[PDB]
């Protein structure tokens, strides 16, 4: 097989998810004393399947993990119009006397990779990444409606501006090379995502976030994607490499996981991934609970001493600051 | 003082936990060697406030707390609606024509004990208590809808049955003195609240547990929620003496913090009052997340070994087993 770009997105974004997940696990193994372990599922041609990764109690990642998912499925007009106040373009409406409730069950395809890591050290800090596709089907199996999602974040529990910085310059750069524009909008947008509401903070200095992205060429995001994913590993193992020795109290290990805590608290109230996903009866709970870190804390009122660094770190998380230019 | 059964039921209530809070916190003191400490907060001239025991870092209790909250408002549809769900008797119709609603409110009070307890030791169980009272006013500050709720649970990581025979049989004998229908009814029910649905288990072995009860007279049911409290300290205390000085291995520590990791889903995830408190202005975040203990984890994909005593826990929250003579 030769020339790609001929082919159909669903089945350039798989492939690029794919080809992603291996270099992204390869990359982090690099620099811990464990490697990640697959397992493979499907639902075969009924809808899919997918490749989970993961990696535990390594030298430098607690644990962590790369999946990629692939569905092939029915979407009821019940249920498609639910997923309209997140999705302009999609479409059977139940209308006031018109609409086309074909009833039915509308075809959809959808792929991504999503991944979660958290390091051991707490001056190393978690991260988090997305890229994702959908697409309805026309009787005839091509692309009524579709979007992206996607973004990368960054959770701290000791903020080192230079990590930040590095973080948020690189993904800027990527986004840069096809629109000046998105950056300030999904920098935003991810500031807003990761809004532990009742603590009034975000669980960390946030990245980017976007989804039901759909205002350019599909070709010309999928580039844009590709570019997104080539930020993260310049970034983040060049932050860990530099946080993972460095040495830490039990004290240091007490707030780290008081944040692994607000981490919990914003994947199992906030996240809508999640909480679909644990709702529908035979989903893989163990790969959607992935995301959840190896340990966590709940300290009883607990508030860090004025001036500092924990006390620091929430300055950035109850407000939030710009990291690059 | 004059008869207490003389004064409104939500003062006798108010009165009976205030007291229950002291004697309880005392007599999970007298197995320590740490005290809990109290914490107080005011509404002012809306009424009424709180109070937290606290205890961290004890040699039998890591991490537990006993709270009362007493509270005045005004019930907007934003609930009075939402709480019928619940709550069957609950009042301010905004009808298909007919039935007087409202607009402008309706007066409640409410007021409530609230305590999660969680051991150091792997085989000295988790436990949670709670009772309390809810009523509309009418306009001349009598009770218009009332019910109380509450109940006490069992969470062993170890199961020992003598414990859950105990704990189940003294709870048993509190309700059989009022009623011999209720434990059936309310053992079942807890087993049917604390299920974890994705995990298709409860998160410890039961007790007791209702809501909407308005089925007898209040001052009855006020008896009836004495009796019961008063199975508590009899039962947990006598368990806990005789596990907290058991010893225990880091494989059972993590099985523990394992087992605390499915009490936190249950809380965040499925439990109605702690959702209810995250979401209403004005609440003690701190208050409402104390239930929460002090560290949990989450393996990826743990399983333990046919015959184990681990996986004799997950026989009976599995599949609910009965306890009691």
């Amino acid at each position: 097989p030769q020339d790609p770009r001929n082919l159909p997105i669903r089945q350039q974004m798989e492939a690029l998810i794919r080809r992603k997940q291996a270099e992204i696990t390869q990359g982090l193994e690099s620099i811990d004393t464990v490697k990640f372990h697959a397992d493979t599922w499907t639902r075969g041609n009924d809808g899919g399947g997918g490749t989970s990764m993961v990696i535990q109690d390594g030298t430098t990642f607690e644990k962590g993990g790369v999946n990629v998912s692939v569905v092939y499925g029915q979407l009821s007009p019940a249920a498609v119009s639910a997923m309209k106040a997140d999705h302009k373009n999609l479409r059977l409406p139940e209308d006031p006397k018109t609409g086309l409730p074909v009833t039915d069950g509308v075809k959809f395809f959808a792929c991504g990779l999503s991944m979660v890591i958290h390091p051991v050290n707490p001056h190393a800090p978690t991260t988090h990444l997305n890229y994702r596709y959908f697409e309805t089907w026309n009787q005839d199996g091509t692309p009524q409606t579709w979007w992206f999602g996607g973004g990368a974040d960054l959770t701290p529990s000791y903020l080192y501006e230079e990590d930040g910085q590095l973080f948020h310059q690189l993904h800027k750069d990527a986004l840069d090379k096809h629109d000046t524009a998105l950056y300030p909008r999904f920098k935003k947008w991810c500031d807003e995502y990761f809004y532990i509401t009742h603590r009034k903070e975000t669980r960390g200095i946030g990245g980017i976030f976007f989804d039901d992205y759909d205002e350019r060429d599909p070709q010309e995001i999928l580039k844009m994607v590709e570019d997104c994913f080539d930020a993260f590993l310049p970034s983040y193992l060049t932050i860990v490499k530099r946080r993972k020795d460095m040495p830490y109290t039990k004290e240091e290990q007490q707030w780290q996981a008081i944040r692994r805590g607000r981490y919990v608290e914003f994947n199992l109230i906030y996240d809508r991934g999640t909480q679909f996903g644990l709702r529908t009866p035979g989903s893989r709970v163990e790969s959607i609970l992935m995301s959840l870190p190896e340990h966590a804390s709940w300290l009883y009122n607990h508030h860090p001493a004025p001036g500092s660094r924990e006390a620091k770190l929430l300055e950035v998380t109850t407000k939030p600051r710009e990291w690059v230019k």
